[PDB]
């Protein structure tokens, strides 16, 4: 598989370029970022080599600068978390803006060299998601982004850990925005397959704790560690993988959706969907509860609004 | 980890004795058998070795007659395949009656020289995992069997390929008996963490038609290939590993219940229960629909009135 | 990944579709067998798929008949396996197999064909000339087996894992198999740079190896994992395009001096398109004798 | 397994939580600091539990400072990373004589409260192996050090792509010195286990150029990307891996050589060792080259001088 990580040189980046180039599907990782950086990319490479001796793996790593992107050519996937991170002041659409300002400019390069899928990592991840649609031209199968799946995956472990099991033994959902209009689904949790209704500690479940944690999970991280790195590369090699060796799965992802959901259409949004070696094949169809379907919409609305301001910026 | 396999001489037992050394957790496999087996199991050490250079792994692999039982001791697991097989005119009561004899007499013998977990494979394997909780006397969490696992993953690979996606995205389990009395529970089948009843196929999944081929597999694989060996390896290194590194996971095995749901209590029959480093830590109880409920506990009574003659045989 | 096994239904080729389908890799598995075999190899399918979701894998496993070879096309690799007898009885019987079986598979597609049926050396030979693929694209198993076999016995001697050595035996998949003690390392470092070396009990090491085999067929009946797994070894080299410098049998075209116009076990590296190189070591005077020894009662039979 | 990390709040300490955390060996991680890094630390801990959730691996990581060390108890291993970072005007022996007293109390310390092996991942390696095996009083055989088993596996890659080989298929390795006088072991340089010698490229192998790029390879990478983290973390796995599954294998390690080679004696220095469940359980003798061994004795030297003045330095 041949992977073209652009912000290589970002924190996330440099984990995710690590995390990727260590498994055996991984064959060329293209760490690709603007040109003062090039010299740090090509130190991450030899970190990551090593690291490759450790391991027993071996990939042909490459450098290159942000105007040289036919080494993007023939790549199955880009992943994109180039993006300015939210300083003090920079309203929610200020970033928005900035962000994607750059992540359509990397979109529309890239749908210039080949035709590849687009992993878009940076936030907002629902309105970068749609811009790079949008500057990309590419099908819907093609572009999605990570959206809520990390919060969905913060949120099994807690439903885990209080319930006695192994991380992976539970299977929860949070579909909407990668923000606080989020909606976890209760409906779509399971525990060992038995939906955690099921159980006699569901009445127990402090939920509305465990939901203000995973909410504000993120900017914990950024207070305590300065930013989380490991986390999102785990999940971003979950769906490469997914995608490599075309594992059909039901993961969350940021989607375009086009009315597959009662009233939710044409947005980026966090959905469930089933991915395999073609991106995402679908936008699941699921029942929701009424206050889940309720949140939805709203979640998407918000979604919307900002889409609104970025699909000609 | 030890883990000795008593009758790897058999299908099963040698395609697990592959399968287990094969692991890196695995140390010392101790390959036991009746003396005339000797000079096969020897035959399968060379071949598994020969194996484990090709995978680059490496184990302590023993071969001991039945009657030098010593070389059992400290193990971590004794899993139990050595049994009669079912003849024409062999009743499911004159199966149980001569293999309930082999596996008391192996698990005396266990408890005699060791303290150990006693992983019964052996059918009819609810009843056989009762006599060798008896017979051990070790606790009730020492002693399980692979009772409905097999099945329930057999269910899961037809629910899965029906619906389109990758086999461990679907988590469905089947209780009670291995064999006829089974219920296959349709409450606790997800997709994704997805409870199957919120997707718009499942009110086209032939649901009887599945279970119909479920209950029937084993009778095919018989007449088809001669046996199963691969699968059944396979569910046994899952519990095996789930031992070994305490992954607390609720999968669906043959136990010892005490009350855990209304009306089962004094039989080991395939229920759901919380696996981890101390064997069977707990036999989960869950909320089952009326159906399955009540088919559970006619399953119940059918394997108790096995387990009755059995007992003191 | 496309891997077709002709012969599934055997004990190596039923074992080697396990331990393949069992990898991420492994997305399409053709099983196929002459008719009356249909059925065991239909049970196969069964019996692979429940332990495909023990270990939580996945992929379409196929299960055809041996007139109806279409199905092996797109496939990245064909493994054969299909397959009071004098030495030359058995080589001649099963060259007509092999080469019946390589014939229809270059009429199907242009993939690469492993050959494990025996005589391995010489129905590798039988299987390029009728498959009229390049010299790359046909290999077989070879002496792959008999240097692991000698790898685990040098390693359980000198108390280290097996992986931790890399010993091997070129030549012959028989009698005239040349063990490279020259090549023989304990991690990375020559066997003979220890002081175990002299009191290594080479003779009676290389006598088991040498009867290893027939004392797995008098024992167990046949050895099915071992040879699964030196396969599945070389099928995710070459998956994975890991240029590895393994030991299988390839055609020579005088990359060694005085064996040349032959299918023999030799130092090759795999890679994507197969055997991409026959790599030129330096052997000791003794090794090399008995190789072009080998080579040259493998070129007998050929 | 339990495996302590002191200094997880650096970047190979972090970035090695993480690599072992995720392995399914890993049950019980606890991650060690001083009592300003505990916020750090705690916020790590979620970073590797949600990278445990997308590989599908769970554990049991734990947060404490560095006075409250009776969490190590019952630990299988004990990395220490700690240390001060060279500075400028920071000479070899002054670098040696500070992290030597930080890595000597962590060593103390830790056997105050069981016995542990005790991985030492602090620079200058050999010395500081040295210094924690002196204050720890554990057997020859708990105590180790990384040493030069980066050094052998950069030189391996470099060997291995020169050759058109994978890297896992080069097992080249470099004794002594975790510095200047590293001896690269050219005759213990195999490719598919047939010695290096036995190529033709092996005449046109550009030896000193491969030897320069991996003697400042460390530099190199500290001064591109601030500092090395995930390939020394690999290391550090691997060494933890072959403890845990008792793999009888011969890495190239920091120990404590009592004469298994001609005169190398009283020093902790890179050597060929045979690693199992009991940490380092045998120092192998090899058979080096003329050049080999006098280097090898020159970099021991070197090695016990600077040992000399920091084994009583409290
Ligand atoms: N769940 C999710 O979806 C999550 C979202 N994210 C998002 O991903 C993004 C990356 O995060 P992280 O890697 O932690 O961030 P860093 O700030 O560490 O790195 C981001 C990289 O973006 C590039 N960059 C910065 N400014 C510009 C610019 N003005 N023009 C072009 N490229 C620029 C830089 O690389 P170079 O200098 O090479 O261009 C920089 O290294 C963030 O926006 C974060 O919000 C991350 C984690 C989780
Ligand atoms: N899902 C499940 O729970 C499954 C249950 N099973 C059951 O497990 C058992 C083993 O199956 P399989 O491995 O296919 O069977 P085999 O008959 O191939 O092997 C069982 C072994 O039992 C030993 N044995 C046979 N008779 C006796 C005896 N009278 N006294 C002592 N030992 C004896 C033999 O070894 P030796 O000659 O060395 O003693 C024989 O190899 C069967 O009863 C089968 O029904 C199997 C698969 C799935
Ligand atoms: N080191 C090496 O290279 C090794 C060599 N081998 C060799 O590979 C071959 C396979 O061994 P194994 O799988 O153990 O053998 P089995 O005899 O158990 O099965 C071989 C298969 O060959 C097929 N077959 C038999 N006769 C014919 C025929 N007349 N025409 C077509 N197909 C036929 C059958 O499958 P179907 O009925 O589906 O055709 C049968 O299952 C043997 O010759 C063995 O010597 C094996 C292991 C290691
Ligand atoms: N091949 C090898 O053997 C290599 C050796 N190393 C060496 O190991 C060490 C780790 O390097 P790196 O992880 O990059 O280092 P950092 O400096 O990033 O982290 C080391 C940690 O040590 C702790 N620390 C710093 N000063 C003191 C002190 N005075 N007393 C106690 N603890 C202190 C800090 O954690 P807290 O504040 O929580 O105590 C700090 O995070 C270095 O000395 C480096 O040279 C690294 C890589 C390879
Ligand atoms: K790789
Ligand atoms: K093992
Ligand atoms: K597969
Ligand atoms: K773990």
């Amino acid at each position: 598989m041949k992977v073209t990580i652009i912000g290589a040189s970002g924190r996330v980046g440099s984990a995710t370029a690590l995390l990727l180039a260590k498994e055996s599907f991984m064959k060329d990782l293209v760490l690709i970022g603007r040109e003062h950086s090039i010299n740090k990319l090509k130190g991450l490479r030899m970190d990551i080599y090593d690291a490759l001796a450790g391991t027993g793996s071996d990939a042909n790593i490459y450098v290159e600068s942000d105007e040289n992107l036919r080494i993007i050519d023939e790549s199955d996937v880009v992943i994109i978390t180039s993006g300015v991170a939210r300083k003090e002041g920079m309203s929610r659409m200020d970033l928005a803006k900035t962000n994607a300002k750059i992540v359509g400019n990397y979109a529309k390069k890239i749908a210039e060299i080949c035709d590849t899928k687009i992993f878009v990592i940076t936030n907002p991840v629902d309105v970068m998601t749609y811009k790079a649609l949008v500057e990309s031209g590419f099908e819907k199968n093609q572009v999605f982004g990570l959206g809520t799946h990390l919060d969905s995956l913060r949120f099994k472990v807690a439903i885990a850990k209080f319930f006695g099991v192994h991380i992976d033994e539970v299977r929860t959902r949070i579909i909407g925005e990668h923000g606080d209009s989020m909606v976890p689904l209760l409906s779509a949790t399971s525990i060992g397959g038995i939906p955690i209704q099921r159980f006699e500690r569901f009445k127990e479940l402090p939920i509305d704790e465990i939901i203000e944690d995973v909410k504000g999970y993120g900017k914990q991280i950024i207070d305590l560690k300065g930013g989380s790195e490991f986390g999102p590369a785990a999940a971003i090699l979950n769906v490469v993988r997914c995608i490599v060796n075309n594992e059909k799965r039901l993961l969350t992802l940021s989607a375009y959706v086009d009315g597959e959901f009662d009233g939710i259409r044409g947005v980026c949004i966090g959905v469930p969907v089933k991915i395999g070696k073609d991106g995402i094949e679908e936008v699941v169809s699921i029942e929701l509860n009424k206050d889940e379907i309720i949140g939805f919409r709203k979640s998407a609305e918000i979604i919307k609004g900002y889409c609104e301001e970025v699909k000609n910026l």
